[PDB]
Parts: structure tokens; sequence; C-alpha cells
């Protein structure tokens, strides 16, 4: 467990208020979905999948 129970945008590298699991198995923040219109920034590199869940 960690001192904090929150997520972190893998594309913004900051606190995610309302992050979501993109259709490409990626983790983005709320603002990213609205701003990036559900884009695919994490698709920039073949990152290791298998871990993608919402915030507590
Ligand atoms: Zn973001
Ligand atoms: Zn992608």
């Amino acid at each position: 467990e960690e001192e904090f129970q929150f997520l972190r945008c893998q594309q913004c590298q900051a606190e995610a208020k309302c992050p979501k699991l993109l259709p490409c198995l990626h983790t983005l923040c709320s603002g990213c979905l609205e701003a990036s219109g559900m884009q695919c920034p994490i698709c920039q590199a073949p990152w290791p999948l298998g871990a993608d869940t919402p915030a507590l």
C-alpha cells in the first residue's frame, strides 16, 4: 500500500481528478479525455500493459 490512495495520469504525470481507462488499455486523466478528446498519448511508446484501473 501507499501513503496516498490516488491515481496518476501516465500522460500528464500529475494528479488525476477523474481518470479513465482508454479503449487502448491506457490510463489518462479527466481533463485529458475532454481536452485530448479521449486521445491516445500513452500510445507514443509500447508500454507494458496489464495494469489499468480507475481511482478509489
Ligand atoms: Zn492527463
Ligand atoms: Zn493507444
